[PDB]
DNA sequence: CCAGCGGCAGC
DNA sequence: GCTGCGCGCTGG
């Protein structure tokens, strides 16, 4: 009510769903980046920027230094700062309304943060694995 | 060694 | 609907 179950696929969203900002930041880290490389860097990022309150005050050039080995470092650093600002200051019902979150982050939020998984049609491979598994197992 | 590959905005 | 952004990983 609502607690998304742990799956054999171990999506990073399964561990972060209690904090929608962290889950959404994780989606951004995964944009055109393999999880094997993005996730270790995500933990480094979350230690330095633990909340949307800190992230929105960051200088994107410093965020970019941490993002360097993942590529798309200036783009996502600017995204992270703007998104974190909107997350806290803009009125939103679905995170797609926020800068830097598109269908993938929104489908993630609707499966994990709210009980809307039955209404979601993901295009992302891992999300589809998790979503197909949810329908089969109820 | 080497080229194809793992979202989102802005226009 | 087209294009910039970008690294290291990966298969052979």
């Amino acid at each position: 009510k609502w607690t998304p179950p742990r799956s054999p696929f171990n999506l990073v969203q399964e561990t972060l769903f209690h904090d929608p900002w962290k889950l959404l930041i994780a989606t951004i880290f995964l944009n055109r980046t393999s999880g094997k490389m993005a996730i270790p860097v995500l933990w480094k990022f979350l230690e330095k920027y633990p909340s949307a309150e800190v992230a929105r005050t960051a200088d994107w050039r410093d965020v970019s230094e941490l993002l360097k080995p993942l590529g798309l470092y200036d783009l996502r650093a600017k995204t992270i700062v703007k998104f974190s600002d909107e997350y806290l200051t803009k009125q939103w019902k679905y995170p797609i309304e926020l800068h830097g979150i598109g269908k993938y982050g929104n489908d993630s939020y609707r499966i994990f943060c709210v009980n809307e998984w039955k209404q979601v049609h993901p295009e992302d491979h891992k999300l589809n694995k998790y979503h197909d598994w949810l329908w089969e197992n109820h």
